């Protein structure tokens, strides 16, 4: 049982997590099998070469971020002892300089956030195994360094480097005398503002060069920005490319661009993604030359282009698009235009392989339609942020937005179609005419006040996953949404009426209409009323989010009215009833959840009391979840009332005492959770196939009743329990913030 | 006093104490007690013995109520009787004559009988709304024939919310005021309004009402069909003030109603079906002394029309105050659409809200000559580019000022709140008129403030920026409007770590009132202070001082230093867990109030407030707070008021109170006292212990004299000033023991 560190195996070798622990040297109590060993964001101030001797075996250590909350302290040579150590990752230690005297053995070296402003032989020409070496964000508006100074040849004897990333350092030039063995280079935000024919010559492998950020758009841009004299592009010779053949990924993003060379790309037979967002391309895009050297270009993103000033009808497409017969996605955010006709993307409608069209943040008011039915294979329309109206961390992309447009759950079924947060505040009844086969549709957020009746999805009548979230939408009548036969997940998470007094009514009736619905969220709707019907309905559901809810309206009516509103959910396996202010919960209607259920969800509620006797009506529940509520005790047997329940949730309550035999002989429990709670020691009388146990943040009485405890935290190691340094004696106040491991 | 809090007459306050029984320690003086909202079950004819001089009693939401027949008879003097939420079957027996206002609401009270109320000769004000309605139970109100033709005193009868299904017969001539809104009537015969020639107002509405996208249930008459109103209904109504035909599903308004009605001041039509009636309007004809008419969300579902068809018999409306058409839903507002209002002289409110306009002939706004309120908001402006539950509200009307009043008072304001204006247009504000508020809040507006858009409308000194994506890295930012008082920027951000300079405020000459709350600013470029000699205002909450002032190179030490005319600073929500020394000591000490609540302080220099000798006010709320100073006199002698509240204060002093004199509210609550000491223990008027873990034995019985040896210090909610120890204690009142 490690301690501080969480050992464990990784694929075929054991590695020791040491993070978030608050430790102010490096562990000696550290495992002898560890072959790496993270023991980042902590208070570490100092390393000398004594701090890993009897951890020879080391291969991977991270040191970042230490300390929290001078700089850190490695005395030269401090690892040259370990001599398999082939990554070291020293991020945001404010070092001053590269580290002396460090091992021949690396490979991945990383130096980002320090202050660091000169890059010598002394510290890195001996490491001739690098592949990765990382060195950005060390010299960005630091007032010293005024600029950082790259000793001449320093990198020449690197001669198997592969990854190279300076971005975010004052360098004005591109280093000379760069290895061949380069296919990464990351320059971005270097105030690089010319690029010559000498720059990236030798560098025959190069699959991927960033020069973005240097000669910003600086306008609209989040960070401190110095946009290069006049309004200047980044100045780029016209054979600064040529020996470039290997080329597949080139970042101009923020370099102004007002015009494009044809010429940079004529020995770059593969470029495969090419951003050039944040520039001013307007023109470019009309016209597009470029558009004739890029065969096999497969992403492009041409976002926040958009002039200053200007909100024009229409886009204009260069019809040299058509010669982009690679292009899978293509992202256009924030070109900022009002009309999208048929005729504009025509030259798109013939690419055969592109599926994304990326039209976000153009605040286009009228789009025609029937122009997304000319491609065979679009499979994410995405026009969020519209004007469409009713018809009758330094290791990420700093620029083009990475994650999904649209959630995977919902792209997954099909044709995806994004419409959110534009102004369609009712549905017309022309709304999707001429729409393609939609499985996956998104109006989130359009003020939307429809009265629905089964009549306003007819057109796309094969829509799966619906999201309506953020609308005012009232589904009283109970035909609707009937016309989407196929639908299997709806999300009406915060619907409300369009005042937010409260007091809204809700009919559910057609919910059971639905026929293989398996997931519907009805998240914060403030439900306390059903009129007429007051159960819930459906054979096929399975998934029922009713958190931000009124169950404890409901649920306490002078006329037992709603004590089986969830029962007629027959094959549920999930149900969510947090945030609904419960205190207590009638005992008829806890009998009437579903016996269908796999896992009960009433965390973050304000219950004192909880049954556990009715946990007889659930034969096939695995995981209960109680956090966030006020509980005081729990029963002394409990394998009697479940004997299927795995996962169990306390954390957060008011919890004092185990009872005895409790733990014994549940067998199902593999998981239970008691953090957060009022626990000062754990009986002999209390003391299963339990493999995780969390306590952390309960007021302990160490010592000396609590021995107990540890020779059973010791008898059985099986028994994960996670978060040791957490586990804090209250008492007596000369243990008070120790561990109750540290006896 | 116990349990009730005590303050011509005498105002007894016992709400919200989770009483079980009237008290019998009630001070004989009180003419006013007021019970509401707590756990009374019964009420006996012993409950106000000696309670012989009470003007009203409030028992309203208890807790259904067993109120015995003449429990109330022996009260002489009781003039206001509130019953309400009380879940009673019947109207007390026994009532006292003396009576003038009796309310009833939120009960279940089927039958009005003579029995129960023929006898209240001196009512004036009856309230039986929301009684029988969405139950079964009653299937109808039983109101026994010629009930209230008895009460010749009564003025306003409030039957809302309750199903009638016809007007009661027999209404006394001297009713003012008739409420049946939401009561199932139909039909309005000639016959029903009769005689009664003293009202002044008539409440119809949710009758026939239009039910579609309603938040209550609701219930729309057979077919479409609309309240049927008879010709001559209204005909000897000659003296009402306020009609309310809101949700009554009306297609068509018999001018006729109105011959009789030269005084009608208030219209309200809102949830109806009028479009064709806002085009002919021949009703618009009979309206002369109007002062508010109220056509809102009369959409006709389905639609979205280029234009709004308004009546030319608009300008027949010469006493119009304001006109409210939201939910009318038009494309476009040409200049010609609002010719009719433009010749009337005292309209000053036009409320366009939620219409989804796109477009608006601007200049037309300049062709009135008392337009103070020109309401837009929730519609679809574009950058402009080119030359040229409670029972007692009103359900259907915003009761709330459009504007806020901080605002309006400055002059011509316009809210283009919540429409599409992403970035200020070189034409967005030509052709205004000389607009003093203006509200561009939630436009998604990006704007690069560069100190030239905003100078058509030069005289703006309320600007509301707020949830929009503005930069004003620019020291020009802005500085086009050199009038400006008071800018709210509550909430901006960059769309997608950003930097900020805040050199504009600087250039004003006058201005009041800054709000950058929740903008996450942890840095400033090139200037690391804020300067100015106007500004008395600052909100810095949801920001991250913390930051700033842990900076390594201590270069914010002074941002706020030079505010030389500062008294008000918020620095809630800024994650401080310390505050430097220093920093603390440049803030302007001008200051007279410091808010530095929620927030994570662990510290604070109790020292540092000889420095500021205005300092009236200083709020701490919210943090974690282990103790305090002992000699509070010795480090200021300006403090009134000190906030406590969600600390980790165990000890309170001891030399505390002796003497702080300046003070006149500490507020302790919800810290973690165990007691208040002996040498614990000259004026202040309002302590706060509520929340705390007292120990409720053998002392402080110290302090609980103390209480009585000092009555002026008003401590208020004692009933939840709890001991936590030792049970059988645990969960008393400490004014309860020996
Ligand atoms: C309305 O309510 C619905 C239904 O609850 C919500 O939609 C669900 O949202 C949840 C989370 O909010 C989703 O659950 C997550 O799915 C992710 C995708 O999983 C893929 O990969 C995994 C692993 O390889 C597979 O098991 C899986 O089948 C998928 O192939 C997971 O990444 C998430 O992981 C969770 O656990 C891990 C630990 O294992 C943690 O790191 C995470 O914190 C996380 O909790 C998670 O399981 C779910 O997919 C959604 N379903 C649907 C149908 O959309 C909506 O969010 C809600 N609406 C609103 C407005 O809130
Ligand atoms: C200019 O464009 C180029 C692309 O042409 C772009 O380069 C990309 O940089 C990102 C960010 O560094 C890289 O993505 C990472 O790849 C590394 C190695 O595979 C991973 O370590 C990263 O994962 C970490 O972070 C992830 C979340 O971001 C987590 O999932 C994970 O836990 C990790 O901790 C991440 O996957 C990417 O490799 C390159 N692209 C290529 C082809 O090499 C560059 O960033 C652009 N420049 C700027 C300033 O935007
Ligand atoms: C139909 O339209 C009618 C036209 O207004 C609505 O009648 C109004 O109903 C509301 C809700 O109950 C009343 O609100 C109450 O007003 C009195 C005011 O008393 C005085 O004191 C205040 C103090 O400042 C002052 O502002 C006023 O001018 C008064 O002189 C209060 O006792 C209540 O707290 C509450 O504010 C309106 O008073 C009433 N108007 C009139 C003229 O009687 C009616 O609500 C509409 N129907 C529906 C269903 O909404
Ligand atoms: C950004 O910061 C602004 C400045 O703090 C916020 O504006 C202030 O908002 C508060 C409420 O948060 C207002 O204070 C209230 O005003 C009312 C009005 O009282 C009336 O009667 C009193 C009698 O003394 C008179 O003095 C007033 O002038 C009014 O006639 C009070 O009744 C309340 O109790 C309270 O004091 C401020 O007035 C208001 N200031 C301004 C300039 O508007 C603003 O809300 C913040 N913005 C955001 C988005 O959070
Ligand atoms: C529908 O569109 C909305 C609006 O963009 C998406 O909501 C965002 O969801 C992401 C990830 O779930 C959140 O981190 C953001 O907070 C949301 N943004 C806003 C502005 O609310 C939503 O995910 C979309 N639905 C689907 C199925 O993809
Ligand atoms: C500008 O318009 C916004 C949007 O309507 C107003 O925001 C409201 O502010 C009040 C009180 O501060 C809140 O109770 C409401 O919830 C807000 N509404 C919304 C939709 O956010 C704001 O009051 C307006 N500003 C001025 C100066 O009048
Ligand atoms: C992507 C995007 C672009 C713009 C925008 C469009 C046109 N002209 C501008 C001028 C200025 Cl100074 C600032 C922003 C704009 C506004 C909002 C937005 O979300
Ligand atoms: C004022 C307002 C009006 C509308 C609206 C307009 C036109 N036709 C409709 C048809 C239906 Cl079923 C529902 C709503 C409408 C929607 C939202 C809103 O706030
Ligand atoms: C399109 O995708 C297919 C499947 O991967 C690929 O094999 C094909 O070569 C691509 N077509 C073009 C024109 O690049
Ligand atoms: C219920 O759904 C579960 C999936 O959770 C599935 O295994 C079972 O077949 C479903 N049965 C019915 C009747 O829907
Ligand atoms: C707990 O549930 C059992 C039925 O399993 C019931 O007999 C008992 O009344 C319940 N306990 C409480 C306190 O309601
Ligand atoms: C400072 O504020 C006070 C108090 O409102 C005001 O009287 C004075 O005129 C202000 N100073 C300036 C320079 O405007």
């Amino acid at each position: 049982r490690s301690y501080p560190c969480d050992e464990k195996k990784q694929n075929d070798s054991v590695i020791a997590e040491c993070s978030n622990r608050r430790l102010q040297e490096v562990p000696q109590t550290v495992g002898k099998y560890v072959t790496e060993l993270d023991l980042s964001d902590n208070f570490i101030t100092h390393i000398t070469n004594e701090s890993f001797q009897g951890l020879q075996n080391l291969t991977k250590i991270n040191l970042n971020h230490n300390p929290n909350v001078n700089g850190l302290n490695i005395t030269d040579g401090a690892f040259l002892n370990l001599k398999n150590l082939r990554e070291l990752l020293l991020e945001d230690n404010q070092l001053p300089q590269i580290p002396s005297g460090l091992p021949e053995s690396l490979t991945e070296l990383s130096l980002i956030q320090n202050n660091i402003y000169n890059i010598t032989k002394e510290g890195i020409s001996r490491l001739i195994n690098l592949k990765n070496l990382y060195l950005a964000w060390n010299c960005y508006f630091n007032k010293v360094c005024e600029k950082t100074n790259i000793e001449d040849g320093v990198f020449e004897t690197l001669t198997n480097l592969e990854l190279l990333s300076l971005s975010f350092n004052s360098l004005s030039h591109v280093p000379p005398k760069l290895p061949s063995s380069l296919r990464k280079l990351f320059l971005s935000n270097t105030q690089i503002k010319y690029i010559s024919e000498e720059d990236f010559k030798g560098l025959i492998n190069l699959t991927l060069l960033d020069l973005s950020g240097n000669c910003p758009r600086c306008f609209n841009a989040p960070f401190p920005c110095v946009p290069c004299d006049g309004g200047a592009s980044i100045n780029i010779d016209r054979f600064a490319f040529q020996n470039l053949t290997q080329l597949r990924y080139l970042n101009l993003s923020s370099t102004s661009l007002r015009k494009i060379n044809a010429a940079w790309f004529k020995n770059m037979p593969h470029l495969k993604v090419l951003d050039l967002e944040f520039n001013y391309l307007v023109g470019e895009i009309a016209s597009g030359a470029f558009l004739t050297m890029l065969p096999r270009l497969e992403i492009l993103d041409l976002s926040f282009n958009y002039i200053k000033g200007s909100y024009p009808q229409h886009i204009n497409i260069s019809r040299n698009f058509s010669k982009l017969l690679s292009l899978r996605a293509l992202h256009l955010r924030g070109y900022v235009f009002q009309e999208l006709r048929e005729d504009d993307f025509q030259p798109l409608m013939q690419l055969p392989n592109l599926s994304t069209i990326n039209l976000g943040i153009n605040f286009i008011k009228q789009i025609d339609f029937k122009l997304f039915q000319n491609f065979s294979n679009l499979e994410i329309i995405y026009l969020s942020e519209n004007r469409i109206s009713p018809l009758v961390d330094p290791h990420s992309n700093f620029y083009h937005f990475t994650r999904p447009l649209i959630k995977p759950q919902c792209a997954a079924y099909g044709k995806a179609l994004d419409l959110s947060l534009n102004s369609i505040f009712f549905i017309g009844p022309n709304q999707f005419e001429n729409l393609p086969d939609i499985a996956c549709l998104n109006l989130s957020a359009n003020s939307n006040a429809q009265v629905l009746s089964g009549t306003e999805f007819s057109a796309i009548p094969h829509v799966k996953y619906l999201d309506l979230t953020n609308n005012r939408l009232d589904f009283d009548n109970a035909s609707a949404l009937t016309e989407l036969s196929d639908l299997e997940v709806l999300d009406l998470s915060y619907n409300s009426h369009y005042f937010r007094i409260a007091g809204v009514t809700h009919h559910l009736e057609f919910i059971q209409n639905f026929t293989n619905l398996k997931v519907l969220n009805l998240s914060h709707n403030n439900i306390y009323t059903l009129t007429d019907k007051y159960n819930l309905e459906s054979k096929s559901l399975v998934e029922l989010v009713f958190s931000g809810n009124r169950l404890d309206i409901l649920w306490n009516d002078d006329d037992n009215r709603y004590i089986s509103i969830f029962k007629g959910l027959k094959n549920l396996t999930r149900l969510d009833l947090s945030l609904n202010r419960l205190k207590h919960i009638p005992n008829e209607a806890f009998l009437n959840l579903p016996a269908s259920l796999t896992e009960l969800h009433i965390n973050d509620n304000m219950l004192k009391f909880f049954n556990w006797t009715l946990l007889q009506q659930f034969p096939r529940l695995e995981l209960l979840d109680l956090r966030g509520n006020k509980l005081l005790f729990l029963t002394d047997s409990l394998s009697d009332f479940t004997s299927s329940l795995r996962t169990l949730l306390l954390s957060h309550n008011r919890i004092s005492h185990l009872p005895s035999g409790f733990l014994s002989e549940v067998s199902s429990l593999k998981h239970l959770d008691l953090s957060s709670n009022l626990l000062k020691t754990i009986n002999k009388s209390a003391l299963t196939k339990l493999s995780m146990l969390e306590l952390h943040g309960n007021p302990f009485e160490c010592t000396c009743d609590i021995g107990d405890f540890r020779r059973w935290m010791d008898e059985h190691l099986n028994v994960k329990i996670p978060r040791l340094v957490d586990v804090i004696c209250a008492s007596p106040g000369d243990q008070r913030g120790k561990s109750i491991v540290s006896l």
